[PDB]
């Protein structure tokens, strides 16, 4: 009853995890476009979610006991911006706790994401990783 009892459910997280993006009223006023891939081409400033490089290969089963849902923000202005971004990304997925009908995971993970302002005159963008464990799922 609990060997691979996910697979659905993990992906149906990132579902619940667009549930707090959808339900957090302060994200919507500052993009207009969170959608989970199409809408590349829409305009600034706005979000997609995937995976980052050739992180999924062969296979996108991210080893066997994990969830991995990651965020790509383009607003394009300055560094202030960016934490603004990223703060209101990560404050809509602790904002509504991440759980799926009779499924719980939860936010386990390392990363950082740099804010910096550069002499040959870069855009500000915020890659997100995030990556919850199954494994002390308490729900």
């Amino acid at each position: 009853q609990g060997l691979q009892t996910w697979k659905l459910a993990s992906r149906a997280l990132q579902k619940a995890t667009v549930e707090n993006l959808e339900s957090y009223q302060p994200l919507m006023e500052m993009v207009n476009q969170v959608t989970e891939s199409p809408g590349k081409d829409d305009p600034y400033p706005y979000v997609v979610i995937g995976d980052q490089s050739s992180t999924p290969f062969e296979t996108k089963s991210s080893f066997g006991e994990n969830i991995t849902m990651d965020f790509h923000v383009w607003g394009g202005t300055t560094r202030a911006e960016a934490q603004d971004i990223s703060s209101r990304v990560l404050e809509a997925l602790t904002y509504k706790p991440l759980m799926f009908e009779g499924f719980t995971f939860v936010a386990k993970k390392l990363v950082l994401a740099q804010v910096i302002t550069d002499t040959d005159g870069v855009t500000k963008h915020g890659i997100i990783k995030v990556r919850f464990t199954i494994n002390n799922n308490t729900g």
